[PDB]
């Protein structure tokens, strides 16, 4: 895919932790219009500079960082991404926060779409602030008839409005602040997970969490729920204490 330079159109504050920026241009004229939910990547300039180059490793090239399609709107050729803020420092939030309408931003992708299939009715979607317009893509895909539940974490009751309605699915929302310790959020997790009992054999998984969420959510559906691998779609979208690209070399030695 052909890296893309792209100008911010827009911004809105989605909530106080959440920072919507609208991505314009004639090179998102041809975007795919089927990638909803899909990452891309997008290139970071060094702190207090503006550019970035095509140089692929090495001092010179540019920090890159995953995010969700929000929105891609084919008719208007806009691109909308929801960054964290506000929650971690790193070069990506740090330069989300301060962007302007204006600024130009490179992207490349959409990579690869690992998401469970459609065609079943029986979901638990797993999901944060990171992974949230994710979950709202696969929801917006699932039959009418569809039953399950969604089990979000999120940084303000102002971001659940991210996720569509759906009929039957039902929702379990955990507000995060900073008195919730990574072990009380697990503790959340296996408490909805050992609530909702023996799940449905045909039970299709989402997660996309933090890593040991993510290992703790699959070891429990596998283990103790016995659902097949191929049911369960899961990604790490982050971990804590450690960086993004730290973080994808220790999944391409060991993946999630
Ligand atoms: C497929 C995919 C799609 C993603 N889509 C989105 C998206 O739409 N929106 C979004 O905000 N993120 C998204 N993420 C997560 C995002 O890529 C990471 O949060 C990334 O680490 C942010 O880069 P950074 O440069 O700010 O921080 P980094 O330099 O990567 O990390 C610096 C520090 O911040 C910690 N950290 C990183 N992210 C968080 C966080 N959210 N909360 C708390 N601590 C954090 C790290 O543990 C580390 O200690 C996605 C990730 C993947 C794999
Ligand atoms: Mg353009
Ligand atoms: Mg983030
Ligand atoms: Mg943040
Ligand atoms: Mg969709
Ligand atoms: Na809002
Ligand atoms: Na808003
Ligand atoms: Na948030
Ligand atoms: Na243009
Ligand atoms: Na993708
Ligand atoms: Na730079
Ligand atoms: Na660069
Ligand atoms: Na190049
Ligand atoms: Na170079
Ligand atoms: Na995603
Ligand atoms: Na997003
Ligand atoms: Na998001
Ligand atoms: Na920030
Ligand atoms: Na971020
Ligand atoms: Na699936
Ligand atoms: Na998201
Ligand atoms: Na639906
Ligand atoms: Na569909
Ligand atoms: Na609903
Ligand atoms: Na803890
Ligand atoms: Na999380
Ligand atoms: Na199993
Ligand atoms: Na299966
Ligand atoms: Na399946």
């Amino acid at each position: 895919s052909p890296t893309r330079l792209t100008y911010i159109s827009d911004i809105i504050e989605i909530s106080p932790y959440l920072r919507r920026l609208v991505l314009s241009g004639e090179q998102l004229a041809n975007f795919p219009a089927d990638q909803q939910g899909a990452y891309v990547k997008v290139l970071i300039p060094q702190p207090g500079e503006t550019t970035v180059n095509m140089t692929l490793t090495g001092p010179n090239a540019a920090i890159k960082r995953s995010y969700t399609i929000r929105e891609f709107d084919p008719v208007r050729g806009q691109l909308s991404l929801d960054f964290v803020i506000n929650k971690h420092t790193g070069p990506a939030t740090d330069w989300a926060k301060l962007a302007n309408v204006g600024d130009t931003v490179a992207i490349a992708g959409p990579g690869p779409l690992k998401m469970n299939r459609f065609d079943f009715n029986d979901y638990l979607l797993f999901g944060d602030s990171t992974s949230i317009n994710a979950v709202d893509a696969l929801i917006k895909r699932l039959p009418a008839t569809a039953k399950g539940h969604i089990i979000m974490l999120v940084n303000s009751h102002q971001e659940q409005a991210l996720l569509s309605q759906h009929p039957l699915l039902k929702t379990h929302w955990l507000v995060l602040n900073d008195s919730i310790t990574a072990e009380q959020q697990i503790d959340w997790l296996l408490d909805k997970l050992e609530l909702f009992g023996d799940l449905p054999a045909v039970t299709q998984v989402f997660v996309g969490l933090e890593a040991t969420q993510v290992r703790v959510i699959k070891q429990y559906l596998l283990e103790q729920q016995q659902l097949p691998l191929s049911s369960i779609s899961a990604t790490g979208y982050w971990k804590r204490n450690t960086d993004a690209d730290t973080f994808g070399k220790q999944k391409q030695m060991q993946p999630l």
